[PDB]
């Protein structure tokens, strides 16, 4: 008992600020988390509105309505318990357990409409405590009187704004000047909830065994109100004489009969039923379909029979009981989801649990469980045990002025009237200092500046200019001056937060974001897509006008947070809203495997430059345009000798005439010169080094070395071998092109002509790939691919039937098969000239011929050997294409 | 004349699919773009629906009707004229003319909206030509005749379905064996609309002089059909006898007169008003405002009085005129706006124009034009001509039967009604062939490959498998049965492909993409965005719902073009639709300067690794993470020496340690390990070319060589100086960390102390920046700037007053200002040590100290005299950071 003292002198129902965390006992679950959840869900649609919802729309139909809504808030529960297990928790409110997860901008555009959604939350809990006292405890204390029949629902407007203005502003100087006090007062709100809500099942319980006994006073169908008189007789015996009662002077003209009466009074007879006939009864079969009708229309029962009058009506001035609104299935969604808001509560208290990630999803759902459960326990037992005619009926006016779940509860109506006013006054007090720390921290986090003002706080860190903000956004919603109209504007900034909650942790589950593992055991991606559905859903059963009106103040608060902070970061706005595109893709490449099912090539083109810098064969990126049909990656490097220091001024010339190229080739690609020390480091770095993370290069394209007996050039040559070494020991893919100068351009087109295709052995799956990509493109479009094979091994037929079916699988079967059959410088130049003499046999006028490349010699030695090996092999050939790579999947 | 006969015989009205663009005389602007565009934007609204659209919703709101349609179709018409003059403008219908220059996401999303809009086109315009057989042509030939009375509304909807299904049967196989005779009708089609409408204008002026002679025949207020009698009178004289007309044989019971009657027919009188009274009538003033009304209402005149009756009304017997449907204006709408579809008619020749950049702006917006005075002259002709008794009158009940808008025609009113009649059969047979093209040439372009077989063709080229798909599809249209429920969905994909076109022209225009320079004269991004904003308020005026099933729709085909792009190219879908992005937002900033407004550092840091590789200086990656707060840019480059070939070993060794590093330190950015084959030449490689395109380094960090004086590292001691020289001379600033072992890590937390800053001179801008981001970092948050001055010019208060309003610019007067005053190797060092006093004196105990560095010798013999200035200066400080820069701008 000793320890259960201070805890409950630790509770609080407040969210901590931005003060706890710059600085940045222990509660546990049922204190910390599922307490201060339980009390934000349970207000005042429960007590004002819930029986008048279950009256209009049924049993069944106000069923559906709380299964859609507890399911709205119970998947973004599950998605608030994937933020809650991320990472660390960090300390101060549910803000900042959101941006730190999410990022800063689908954290400030929920943080803004989570603001927006509490502070016209205070205005309906304002105008709720005036339509309390107003109705319920004293009637007669109104300013705006009606001074004739029709005046009631016009004069009732001027009381809610004349009341409710003085009332907001009597609330927010208790918050600016009393805040202490107002927090000391959060156990004793919480026990106005219990108490009530108790007083209501233990009137249940006892209207089982005895129902009380309260009449209800009809007149044919229609049912009027008993405000005036007090017996339902139309008239009665006194001092010998058959006088009438004050019923009948309501109705008739005079109090004398022979005057002149109404109507429809003559004709019908006064009945008198029981409005609470318990449980016992069997209500439960009567008030299970709806009844939606329109405004001014009566409130009638089904089973007495009455007699039409055709006669005219102007039911306003008798006493009579009206329907106030137009009811219909979407207008009770819109005023029913305000109760079901309050999922954010339970992760006010992030610096002050012991086990956040363990609290947090624990305490939320627990807590959306034992609130679904009372609403979808009281619609049947309001349905149960109270008759229809009293269901119908706001205000209570056929219960002499009473409420209608108060008449319900046992010990008195006086629990639930005075306990639904405390409860209702200290929300208002909640919702009106907690909604301008939200804003505090906001603005202090700088992420959107024309707000940054609003972070100013007293000496302690209270806000100032917070408040007053909010009161006036507040004023606003209490001018709108009624309950059931302030409900959808509150519901639509509520459905709108919990829509990006559950939107954006669900992409950052599918596009694998990260710092986004989420260790938390009921979650699925499709179970915050499907609750981003359901919240869509009835973001528009609600009105669809208020959700265009919501998704464009959010859409609107999402983009001016990219563009304000690429525009501090990355200098210029337009340009750094590219550069910070380009740098959040790359970040979620980083993590994955290199290559996962298919090939492609992703080309570095190497260019060489002469004295007095120009491009030595420019045809080589006319080639790699018609590859990559303007979609991947081309890097397109070179590299000149000298140091940086002296030839930075040819380095500018240098760059300038590639990059007059690139637009005359179109090729939609990089630039890395290079300026190196030697001619054969600098291609050693960009093989390595050119492109940063998951968008690097995959494939080296060369041209051959023409002049290979010069001065100079047998340096400059014996870098084409040892950059062979480098490409494999790289694991990529090389591409040498021979006489690259008879290449064609992108505006000459090839008619007829062939493609030859020359698979001996070793990696066949890019030498197929190869043409095939060159025939999409209009220069090789009218071509065929002939391909050929050496056969070594004895049948050829077995050769040929799995070839022809390996284009089966590669849906390229265009292409026509054949098959062609017949110490160590001996051994390899002679097998060239061999194999040369068969090649130009099928291949002497052919508009391109692919050749495997042989791997380079291992002891360093015979680079003259290998080079001699590939000149006669390839002797008189037009346009020869060497192809070769390592370890690589084509699908 | 001779060259006037060949032009003629060259008109058509077709798109020029995909085989007039796998092959890529001439037209001009009025043959090749003005006629085919104005030829499918006149169509059957005009004919049957305009007339009573100006008697339901009056002058005045349906002058606005239009207006609001045909500005959603002038502000499209100038974004495809900027596509249009953008490039080259490709051969071959408008789908290729979009996608070309939107590319193929935007490209195809507009494509098979298009597509969808055009196969609906055709249910209308096939449901309209039924409706003008069976009513105007032949209304006794129909099938499924009313059995009663009420049986009028029920059996037509039966002769539609049965009439319709079998016309588009018969379309279909027109078009599949006889489309050459089809293209050879184009001209007739065209004259049938000229015709048509000339013969409107001369009736308008003919009864401006003598307006004809139509009876409309009223009872009361309520306006009778005219279908089975002739005569509106109740009794006439024949044989000497009093004898009753037809008329009263349809109200009253008997043909005699004492039998039975109506009651309304007793009461009332028969009145014989005038149909057409003439524009010299002043009827104009009474037709200009609104009659909506409910289905099965009275179609009324306000100037005969009629008596009321209370007795029971079923209308539908007797012979009455009724309203069909109830109509509002967000009806109305959806209705007219198909009129005015057919902005992308004047693109379909786009292979076959002399100058196509200058003819299709030019004959698109004067067909607009030209067609928008057409509506906005019959809004106002009709009003001021017809009684609108008989604009409220569909079907022509009340004109025997007959055309409203021909009987206002003055030769025939059988020139309108065979007129109506051959251009809406023409235009299902234009939509039912231009839309099995435009399927097969996206289905043939691959961008979405699950509509891959529906690009089959014959040996000329003509569709097969789309033929059949838009048959099932218009097929769906003709099952609805009804002109006016197919036209708002008919709108719905047309203002959803508008709605493309404008926003992707706004945000190409705004977001600087290459190739996208538009040289049209009257274009501006904001008459885009006006135009996209006008064609999203229509899109929720005529249904809110079909507007969210058209963006969810069209923006699933737009991501759904985008994963299947990136998983055909990048490998894996996922991984790939992450290069993509990166790829297309560097492209972005190839183009711009590079540095344009502020300066913010972006980070190249530099590591050493000894033997048994393993950084040397872990917390160098801990300041950085500091400076940059997880935004920006960050290099992780270090060098190895040695040849690739054999030390790739240890290359993937060291690369797993870095990474084990950015994990823990959260650095958020990129490694680039590079072997090298000197120490020196790799780091001058990683200066160049670390990072590809926008996204390139700005700033150096390195650390102090502490072991001065070594055996081996004198090579690598005179590395630093070298790369000093470096950064100097590519204009990049550079960080030097003097005892970078006791820097603070994330999780250590500095109280109290002070940072340092000595501006001597030479780039204060950056000197003042780096500790203002070092203080927005948890670590360094609690500290104080101070800001020391060396003054050798004589007054020192013009010096403190100027920098007091320096940080006024720079909103960080935090900060504290104190100004301090007091052969080669010689005139150094002395320095040196003076100021090494100045500098110990105030910071002896600093946490840090920022100083000038500066500039390296350029003789290159004096490198060891640069360092040893370096050492004095800095000599018993513990954490000194030495900072400079060259040519930026901070704002
Ligand atoms: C309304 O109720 C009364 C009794 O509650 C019905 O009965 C009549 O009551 C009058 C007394 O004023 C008697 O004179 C009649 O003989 C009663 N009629 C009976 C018993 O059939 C009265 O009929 C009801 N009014 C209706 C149905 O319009
Ligand atoms: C109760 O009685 C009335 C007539 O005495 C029933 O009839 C309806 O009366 C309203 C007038 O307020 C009309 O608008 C409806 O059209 C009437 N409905 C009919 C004739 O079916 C009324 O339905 C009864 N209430 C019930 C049965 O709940
Ligand atoms: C409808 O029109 C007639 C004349 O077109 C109105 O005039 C009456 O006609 C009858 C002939 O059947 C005469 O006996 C009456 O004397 C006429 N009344 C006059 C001239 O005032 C007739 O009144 C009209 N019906 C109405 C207004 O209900
Ligand atoms: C023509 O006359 C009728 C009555 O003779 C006018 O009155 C309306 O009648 C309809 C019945 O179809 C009611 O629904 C309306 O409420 C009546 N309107 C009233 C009483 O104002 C009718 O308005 C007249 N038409 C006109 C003036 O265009
Ligand atoms: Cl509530
Ligand atoms: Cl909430
Ligand atoms: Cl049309
Ligand atoms: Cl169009
Ligand atoms: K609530
Ligand atoms: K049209």
């Amino acid at each position: 008992v000793s320890s259960l003292l201070n805890k409950l002198a630790n509770y609080t129902n407040l969210s901590q600020g931005v003060v706890e965390h710059e600085e940045d006992p222990r509660m546990g679950t049922f204190i910390g988390v599922y307490l201060p959840c339980l009390q934000n869900i349970l207000g005042v649609i429960l007590f004002l509105r819930l029986t008048w919802i279950v009256g209009v729309a049924g049993v069944l139909e106000s069923f559906l309505i709380v299964a859609m809504c507890c399911t709205c808030t119970m998947l973004t529960a599950i998605s608030m318990s994937a933020i809650a297990t991320n990472g660390v928790v960090p300390a101060g409110g549910s803000y900042y357990m959101i941006s730190r997860s999410l990022g800063p901008e689908f954290g400030g555009a929920v943080g803004l409409c989570f603001y927006l959604g509490t502070t016209f939350a205070g205005a309906m809990y304002i105008l709720g405590t005036i339509e309390i006292f107003l109705t319920y405890i004293s009637p007669g204390a109104a300013i705006f009187q009606a001074e004739a029949a029709g005046g009631e629902a016009a004069a009732m407007l001027h009381n809610m704004r004349v009341y409710g203005t003085c009332t907001l502003v009597l609330m927010a100087l208790v918050v600016f000047v009393g805040v202490k006090y107002v927090n000391k007062l959060a156990l004793v709100f919480l026990a106005c909830v219990v108490l009530s809500i108790l007083a209501i099942y233990a009137g249940v319980i006892k209207s089982a065994f005895d129902p009380p006994d309260i009449p209800v006073c009809l007149l044919g169908n229609r049912t009027l109100s008993r405000r005036s008189f007090d017996a339902c007789v139309k008239a009665y015996g006194i001092h010998n004489n058959s006088a009438t009662s004050a019923l009948w002077g309501l109705f008739c003209n005079g109090s004398q009969p022979s005057a002149a009466c109404d109507e429809y009074f003559i004709q019908n007879n006064v009945t008198e039923i029981q409005g609470i006939p318990g449980a016992a009864s069997g209500v439960f079969l009567e008030n299970l379909w709806s009844t939606y009708a329109h405004a001014g229309a009566f409130v009638e029962k089904k089973g007495v029979p009455s007699v039409p009058v055709a006669e005219e009506s102007r039911a306003s001035a008798l006493p009579y009981v009206l329907t106030d609104i137009a009811a219909s299935f979407t207008l009770l969604v819109g005023i029913y989801f305000p109760s079901v808001t309050g999922i954010m509560a339970g992760s006010n208290r992030s610096g002050d649990l012991k086990d956040a990630q363990k609290s947090i999803p624990t305490g939320t759902i627990l807590a959306i469980v034992t609130t679904s459960f009372i609403y979808l326990s009281c619609i049947v037992l309001f349905g149960a045990c109270i008759e229809g005619v009293v269901l119908r009926d706001k205000f209570g006016e056929a219960l002499q002025g009473n409420l209608v779940i108060g008449m319900l509860a046992w010990p008195s109506p006086w629990v639930i009237v005075i306990g639904s006013f405390f409860s209702t006054c200290g929300a208002g007090l909640q919702s009106l200092t907690g909604a301008p720390r939200l804003l505090q921290a906001i603005a202090r986090d700088g992420i959107v500046p024309f707000l940054q003002v609003f972070g100013h706080g007293k000496a302690n860190g209270e806000p100032t200019w917070a408040l007053l903000l909010t009161v006036l956004i507040c004023e606003t919603g209490i001018l709108i001056a009624s309950l059931d109209s302030v409900a959808p504007i509150l519901s639509m900034f509520f459905l709108m937060c919990y829509l990006f909650v559950n939107l954006a942790c669900a992409v950052q589950t599918l596009l694998r974001t990260p710092n986004w593992r989420p260790r938390f055991k009921f979650y699925h991606w499709t179970l915050s897509f499907l609750g981003m559905s359901l919240c869509l859903a009835l973001m528009f059963i609600c009105s669809w006008y208020y959700a265009l009106s919501a998704m464009l103040i959010a859409g609107c608060i999402y983009k001016y947070i990219e563009y304000r902070g690429a525009e501090k970061e990355w200098g210029d706005g337009i340009r750094g809203l590219s550069l910070n595109a380009a740098r959040y893709a790359l970040l979620r490449v980083e993590h994955g495997p290199p290559h996962t099912k298919n090939w492609r090539p992703q080309v570095l083109v190497m260019l060489n430059l002469d004295a007095e810098q120009a491009v030595k064969h420019p045809r080589l990126l006319s080639f790699t345009s018609q590859l990559k049909a303007g979609k991947g990656l081309t890097i397109v490097g070179s590299v000149l000798e000298g140091t940086y220091l002296d030839k930075h001024m040819e380095a500018q010339r240098a760059e300038e005439n590639i990059r007059s190229l690139m637009s005359t080739e179109k090729t939609k690609g990089f630039c890395q010169l290079v300026v190196s020390s030697s001619l054969r480091d600098g291609m050693s770095h960009l093989i390595q080094s050119a492109g940063l993370g998951g968008l690097k290069h995959n494939t080296v394209l060369m041209a051959w070395p023409a002049s290979w007996k010069q001065e100079d050039n047998p340096f400059s040559w014996k870098n084409f071998v040892d950059t062979v070494r480098d490409t494999t020991a790289a694991h990529q893919a090389l591409l040498v092109a021979k006489n690259v100068d008879s290449f064609p351009q992108n505006q000459e087109r090839f008619g007829g002509g062939h493609i030859d295709v020359w698979w001996i052995v070793h990696d066949g799956g890019m030498l197929m790939l190869l043409p095939f990509l060159l025939r999409q493109h209009k220069v090789w479009r009218k071509c065929r691919m002939r391909i050929f094979t050496v056969a070594q091994v004895d049948d050829n037929s077995i050769q040929m039937k799995k070839d022809l079916q390996m284009f089966l699988y590669h849906l390229r079967i265009s292409a026509e098969v054949e098959v062609v059959e017949m110490q160590s410088n001996v051994r390899r130049m002679h097998t060239a000239v061999k194999l040369n003499g068969v090649v130009l046999n099928k291949s002497q006028d052919a508009q391109l011929v692919l050749l495997n490349m042989p791997g380079p010699p291992k002891n360093r030695q015979g680079d003259e050997n290998y080079m001699e090996f590939l000149e006669v092999l390839t002797e008189g050939l037009n346009r020869v294409l060497l192809v070769r790579g390592g370890g690589r999947e084509v699908i």
